[PDB]
């Protein structure tokens, strides 16, 4: 991979990881609907985290 | 607001703003689907924040 792919790579990873620790925060709060969403946020996180490995 | 829900918001502030900056890393790359996946996390994202400013 190039420096810049890895770079890309790095943050998706990150985002996916900060999605996670959000998502506990809002259970913490018992904040539901927001927890949902961010939920789904984390699964699409994932999906790009994914697409971005297979690619570079 | 409690400072645990400001800790939450400035968090969901914070990925809304980092999915933005990915999506012009992987715009720069070229690369087309992760950065149609990204624009897509971003819009997410920013639901969420916005779901967030509203509760707190």
């Amino acid at each position: 991979m190039t420096k810049q792919e890895k770079t890309a790579l790095n943050m998706a990873r990150f985002i996916r990881s900060q999605t996670l620790t959000l998502l506990e925060k809002l259970n913490e709060l018992d904040a539901d609907e927001q927890a949902d969403i961010c939920e789904s946020l984390h699964d699409h996180a994932d999906e790009l985290y994914r697409s971005c490995l297979a690619r570079f």
